[PDB]
């Protein structure tokens, strides 16, 4: 099972954010609310707001605003009173192929949690429901809350476009009604290969050959059935799992190759009859 | 995206149990905490314990109970089937709006899977038709419990108790009594034939037709006595007609007969997918209810 983080403490951060018509989720730590800058439908449409333009609602609680400002595509809202629930927490930024949990929220109030990749192509396969703009994703570590992404727009294919904490997006979108698509994606060949592992250190083994392949002659493969290309950085991070199992990373390379040609052919792996990649490394040995 | 519930609620509430030399996660709840009963057994007692042997040996202090950094005071013991139940000094302060209930095959819940009473991580889950759960436990989830959360109440329905030798788990509900025939003994004792949930795929179905998707529709109808000679073939649970009531408010809302859309389920299953996806999925999704799909 892919397993979402506990999301106790980001659920004591959500509140709703309105200004005019418009409602959407917002983040609350110490004595600030970040939610996406659209809610304010950009240089001049800030300067002509003031404060007592936004409705912050933290349950039953109204929060008065006594300060905004813009950080690239977040609004950041000061707030009268500090979140007593802020847990320990640093913004960081994410890479496509790593994993996160989302808390998806309707109007402040938290529905569901999942877990996540950053698709290859900087989306994210979500399932996010009308009135989940400004939820956000986290990794926790020992306690510490990283948040790496805040959801801004679904796109027409289904999926959805977001940014890190401090408004930078990720991928080639703009928070403007224009005609954009997730360009092309790819299957994260990193994570395949980390599954593999899992599945192997689960006893399955069937897809075990004897043969090895080159990086080079792998990346071809790896083209012609849309998969990112391997990396040594890869292999590297692939090292752990090639210990803990004796099975090198080019040789299960080679049996990737050999499964993006054949199939399972009425076999499965961990239970599945497709190539999980939404898994990393990291994933595997935790 | 199958989605858990929000887990705040139950974090809070989470605690370790120890006895002797076993530790497990408990349930804090007011002034009890609840805990698998197997918890006050040692190597040797594994095979045949003697549960009501074992517990009468015991005092409040053989049991040392931690919330975080927290030992709380047992001043009473009793066991209810199969969980013992720990009186304390303290009402959990964080206790959530809470209620036991006993699921059926085919409802889903959400696990939060700790270790050594710490959260860890959480996922959605369907209890299985052979009463086991396909779970993802780590080496100390015993005690671990399953939920779900409607109006910010929480209803307990699950606590996990064991791995069987196929992988699965199996459980009892909040009062104790064991999901399916599985006793809390180390026996060989193995899961019936697993089958997929049927009502829950046709809900499923249905909600790819709310969503757009029609590609596996098709001109055909089908008795209900027909539809289940084929599914069964298939390791597919039979149809009820409590199952075509469930779904009613589906079809109305799509204008889908229930037996139509059993018609293209038994085409799917004849045919696969060919390539294709009906939600995201490449595979026939059973762990999402009627229920769910409304939501």
């Amino acid at each position: 099972r892919k397993m979402a983080f506990p999301s106790g403490k980001v659920e004591g951060c959500m509140v709703q954010v309105t200004c005019g018509t418009t409602t959407l989720n917002g983040l609350w730590l110490d004595d600030v609310v970040y939610c996406p800058r659209h809610v304010i439908c950009y240089e001049d449409l800030l300067i002509r707001k003031s404060n007592h333009n936004f409705l912050v609602q933290a349950g039953n609680v109204q929060l008065r605003v006594i300060g905004h400002s813009m950080q690239n595509c977040v609004l950041k809202l000061k707030v009268d009173t500090a979140n007593p629930k802020t847990p320990k927490y640093k913004f960081v930024r994410i890479q496509p192929g790593q994993t996160f949990s989302v808390l998806a929220c309707y109007n402040g109030s938290p529905s569901g949690v999942y877990q996540c990749a950053m698709r290859p192509n900087f989306t994210i396969k979500g399932s996010f429901l009308n009135g989940s703009c400004g939820s956000v994703g986290f990794n926790i570590d020992y306690d510490c809350v990283s948040f790496c992404y805040m959801h801004h727009m679904e796109l027409p294919t289904g999926v959805h476009a977001g940014t890190d904490l401090e408004g930078n997006f990720y991928g080639p979108f703009v928070d403007r009604q224009t005609a954009q698509a997730a360009g092309t994606d790819t299957t994260i060949t990193v994570n395949v290969l980390a599954w593999l592992y899992a599945a192997v250190i689960n006893g399955d083994r069937w897809f075990l050959n004897r043969f090895t392949t080159t990086l080079n002659d792998f990346n071809l493969v790896a083209m012609k059935y849309n998969y990112e290309p391997l990396t040594q950085d890869h292999v590297d991070i692939l090292g752990p799992l090639s210990a803990q199992t004796g099975i090198a990373v080019l040789d299960m390379c080679a049996s990737l190759k050999e499964l993006l040609q054949n199939g399972m052919n009425g076999r499965t792996i961990l239970g599945s009859a497709l190539l999980e990649d939404e898994f990393t490394p990291f994933d595997v040995v935790r």
